[PDB]
DNA sequence: GGGGGAAGGATTCC
DNA sequence: CACGAATCCTTCCCCC
């Protein structure tokens, strides 16, 4: 059958930052997203394991590690950067498949099936890969090797940090049985939940259960997907993803449901939003309002031609209008969403 | 009964 | 409650 390889950068935002300073290493470094509501107003993107042993991870905010680690090294999120180097890292897997899925900025899946035989040389290919990406970026990576791209993950997720490891068809069946269901990609606490109510705590639990009931409480993409994978049945297909939207979304100074005191931010964001479309050109445009209690709410329209930088600005308003008359709360975060390019 | 889209929300965290 | 992008779901709507 297919072997797949996964690669996930160790502590990504945090360890780029150590790159480029190496003397923070061995320091603990947070990497934060500042709000500017207040001070250190704002949440964690990243820490490495020296600021994760005392738990201060991504989501906390900024205050909250502050107060476990007052003298750590608090950065401010340079995405840029960390997408600069992540291209690189994703070019040099390129050159040990084609066959390669970038899943996101940290972390891709190759298929080397026909690039090595049994998992012993693909264990030899992910030391190689793991070699090779530290001498040419000096980043460390933890590999995860199994059948499909499911348990791949799953086996990075068990190695980390620095890492390396087989699940091989054994050890799948056992995991089917042994794995807490929460921990399996693409279920998080709301589906967890779920699945708890109906007596589902592993992947082999799935199986008895009539399909109806499953499909009824968490959808039926996603029940197929757990029986899928519950029959060891998985198996979708290493391809290229090609980014399908790009926007941007900001937190306003102060909480607001006038429309000149958002119109700024609601600017700003769409001439952010332009500048990274680079040559792209979208026929949908949205405008994504976070409000006062966090929801979040939107309103969109589709064109049948691609929208230009006065057209965006013009129905940016309107949807922007549309929003603060159909929502009494105040609006804490506003941005915009371009899709459906040409 | 059913295709096809579009819109807004739900959920994941890749 | 203290910060970008994909997929899937429900509800409409138009119409063969
Ligand atoms: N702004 C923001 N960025 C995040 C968040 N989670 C992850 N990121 C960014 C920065 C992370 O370094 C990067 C990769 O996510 P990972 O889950 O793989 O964590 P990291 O790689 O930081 O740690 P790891 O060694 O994989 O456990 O994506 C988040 O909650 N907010
Ligand atoms: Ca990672
Ligand atoms: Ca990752
Ligand atoms: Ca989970
Ligand atoms: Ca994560």
């Amino acid at each position: 059958h297919m072997i797949v390889l996964f690669v996930d950068f160790d502590y990504f935002y945090a360890q780029v930052e150590e790159v480029l300073n190496p003397s923070l290493k061995g320091k603990p470094v947070v990497v934060c997203v500042f709000s500017g509501r207040f001070e250190d107003s704002g949440a964690v993107a990243t820490a490495n394991y020296e600021a994760r042993k005392f738990g201060v991870k991504a989501g906390i905010p900024i205050v909250e590690a502050k107060k476990i680690l007052p003298n750590a090294v608090y950065l401010p999120m340079r995405k840029e950067v960390y997408q600069q180097v992540s291209s690189r890292i994703m070019n040099l897997l390129r050159e040990y498949s084609e066959k390669i899925e970038i899943a996101s900025i940290d972390e891709a899946y190759l298929d080397i099936s026909d690039k090595v035989r049994d998992y012993r040389e693909a264990y030899n290919l992910g030391l190689e890969i793991k070699n090779k990406i530290l001498e040419k970026e000096k980043i460390t990576v933890t590999v995860g090797i199994s059948k499909n791209k499911v348990f791949a993950k799953i086996a990075a997720d068990m190695a980390k940090p620095n890492g390396i490891k087989v699940i091989d068809d054994e050890e799948v069946k056992r995991l089917i049985r042994e794995l807490d269901i929460a921990d399996v990609p693409g279920i998080g606490n709301i589906t967890a939940e779920k699945l708890k109510k109906l007596g589902i705590n592993k992947l082999v639990d799935t199986l008895s259960i009539e399909f109806d009931k499953l499909k009824g409480m968490i959808g039926e993409a996603k029940a197929k997907y757990l029986i899928s994978l519950a029959r060891d049945e998985y198996n979708e297909p290493i391809r290229t993803r090609v980014r399908k939207s790009i926007g941007r979304i900001v937190t306003m100074k102060r909480n607001s449901r006038n429309l000149e005191e958002i119109k700024p931010y609601l600017f700003r964001a769409i001439e952010e939003s332009y500048y990274k479309l680079d040559k792209r050109i979208p026929k949908a445009i949205h405008v994504v309002a976070v409000t006062e209690d966090l929801d979040i709410v939107s309103r969109g329209r589709t064109f049948p031609h691609g929208i230009s930088k006065e057209t965006a600005y013009s129905e940016s308003v309107k949807l922007l209008q549309k929003i603060l008359e159909e929502d009494e709360r105040k609006i804490r975060r506003i941005g915009v969403r371009f899709s459906k390019f040409i």
